[PDB]
């Protein structure tokens, strides 16, 4: 056992594990939606550069669950980072929607993490999520809820001028 | 349901929209208060700002509770936010005796909250409380039995001199 | 009487602390819209500003008229603030007719206070009024005519991107 | 009872007394450290500093500790602290593992004494402990094992040179 | 013996870390004023912080005991830091008077240790003490016995407003 | 076709997808690093620092690929990143030995890639790769190989100081 670990369940190292793998998914996916709106045929910048920051925070919460891991004694063990689900986001109201739920089933996960980290009774763990995951992860959602919305009525994807004028207004 | 709601409970949106109208009760029974220490034949205008200050943060308070349930996808639904249970305070001492009184109140309201949102496992919403609320209502509570045992040693309101000076030192 | 009260009739007091109750009421219907707008469903953010803006501007109005009422020294007597008409805003246009409404009716309470405060020959009440609230009611009646008309040119509501171009230029 | 106190159970008193009690010592236990390393026979000023910095900081820690027991209307009782368990501590890297155990111990004490509380249902005291003494025992675990490694690691204390350039570089 | 070490008498040393005891102590029993008078029900914050600086001063003494200890040769060998003979201080003049108390006790534990400094014909000893510690003891007596007399004169602990008003003038 | 292509082979495209692919897993096997080496029982802050930043580094060749692959006219088809070949790198020197190894065969496969923009006559993309991947990659595995070099001449991993003082010196 590491000469740092101490109240951190083995099984909680797992569960931190699978979050910092869906991190980087959800890093990886936010990538994708980054080169999918950079395309020549889509060409909404700052849709791309949205979802380039929002995969560059999600790979910076990986790195912080990592940090995280290390700091309670137990080892990182990656995995492969799936690709996603698709590559073409076939629009900003699509991508923003698929952000949406990336974004919920990453705060399902993290829900799930806290939930264990109560039942072990891993104070520190639950604080840090609590701290620095599930607040993030209410703010997100309820942004990428903003932009669905937003995008909704403005008549995004059949009105051509809604993603167009989101992009510069909104995320620009 | 909203988009954006996510293990948030239905009863956990009821107790939220109750401790929004709980803050602005507050915030008005300290409004309230600011207005009888503005009397002229009371003229205290630092118990006033003091008070006044209170109810601007109790307002502040309730905004950050309807934030909240906008974020996790909950419906604020406001009620009537009843009248001061008195007009006249009768004194600074007596004022932040009923100050004290009802921030304990309010920080029982915040923990049948807290305990709910444990109960009904919701992290995000418990951490919320504990960080924007719990931490605030305590130290506004430790300030108002500091002000209390000061106005009592010091005389008030018997002794007139006592609240007069109170105003100035403590609350000047 | 209060020893500063001079020319000051009981029934303008009165009518000072049912226009105190209607700027407070005014106050906690903007924090209603402001409160609809910040929904993930609503989701404009500059009606959400605009809106908590008036808010806080009818409780500074509030505040004041309770200032005027302890320095003429009559007696602040709050009452119950009514919840508001509504808690679903239901569009950014809706939201600007029903801010207008209400300002027309606040103005209309005020246009009744100053004729009271005539006939009672308060000249310092009419001044007070004249001064603070009749300006203010009349610019912000405009302000409101403007948003309205604005928003029923663009298409609102109908027109989903009309509030959404309206939120960014106008509000924004 | 303090007119404060609200939610805040006796034996929660009792393992905040034990926690100040705890602190002082692990204060007392740094110091005694830092004394031997400025010791004219072992001459490690970096390791001094270092370990007068950590008693420092438990004692401020204590602070904390007892600011908190007076804000939720809890009593100080102060008890002996206890003399350092040696007064030679023998090398840098045992002073170091020392340390280590003694943070471990502390950080124990730290979850039972919010595991105390999450029986007792105090949000506040939880909220307190894992915000301003859990992450703080994680982070100094963490940078303890780091010392001990990193000495390891160098052949102290039998490499001599290996105390030196720790100090120097590490600490210095 | 240390190599250091030259005309440092054993019983010197002995008296040293005596004395770094009693200064340790004193710190302690200046917390305990502190945390005393940090509480709600007594709530004098100027005095609170008034006996913090005193013991912060206190705990720097004894680190500059054990740093002359160190400079000497002698080996700092630390015993238990006894609780303060009381928790409840009871008033600011009762914590004054006993401050007071505490510090002439240390004067006098002080004096006892050039005594012996002048007897072992230790020049450095007693000029280290004379230097930093004499004259800081003689002021910090004349200025306690200053604050004593005042409490006293003001009407102080029967006098409610004596002590708020020390509180707020001499040690705010 | 996408209207912007341009003189870009298919074979050019996936190529660069595959590189795409290449360097992010190179940026996730430089994360490996950093992680292993931000352990407690390794505890190398400016090997994990150092390794960190090489992550970003590949991470940001890989965007600048994919930018790459959007400027052309071609569409990026991301791939799993698979997970690095082993999670406990062992040493400084054989991280460092890893990541030349590593670097080496990235400059291989960018060496691939611009043999096959030559020989499918896409100018632009050899200018592209020679300018931002090759003299980075040569760079790079020189400085990798300056690091292998030091350390393996210091006596790493054996000799224990050796890597700690590479990290103080060369990477801090
Ligand atoms: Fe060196
Ligand atoms: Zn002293």
């Amino acid at each position: 056992p590491s000469q740092v670990r101490q109240n951190y369940h083995q099984d909680a190292e797992a569960a931190i594990n699978r979050q910092i793998n869906l991190e980087l998914y959800a890093s990886y996916v936010y990538l994708s939606m980054s080169c999918y709106f950079d395309r020549d045929d889509v060409a909404l910048k700052n849709f791309a550069k949205y979802f380039l920051h929002q995969s560059h925070e999600e790979r910076e919460h990986a790195e912080k669950l990592m940090k995280l891991q290390n700091q309670r004694g137990g080892r990182i063990f990656l995995q492969d980072i799936k690709k996603p689900d698709r590559d073409d986001w076939e629009s900003g109201l699509n991508a923003m929607e698929c952000a949406l739920h990336l974004e919920k089933s990453v705060n399902q996960s993290l829900l799930e993490l806290h939930k264990l980290a109560t039942d072990k009774n891993d104070p520190h763990l639950c604080d840090f999520i609590e701290t620095y995951y599930l607040s993030e992860q209410v703010k997100s959602i309820k942004e990428l809820g903003d932009h669905v919305t937003n995008l909704r009525k403005m008549g995004a994807p059949e009105a051509g001028m809604a993603e167009y004028l989101f992009d510069k207004h909104t995320l620009g």
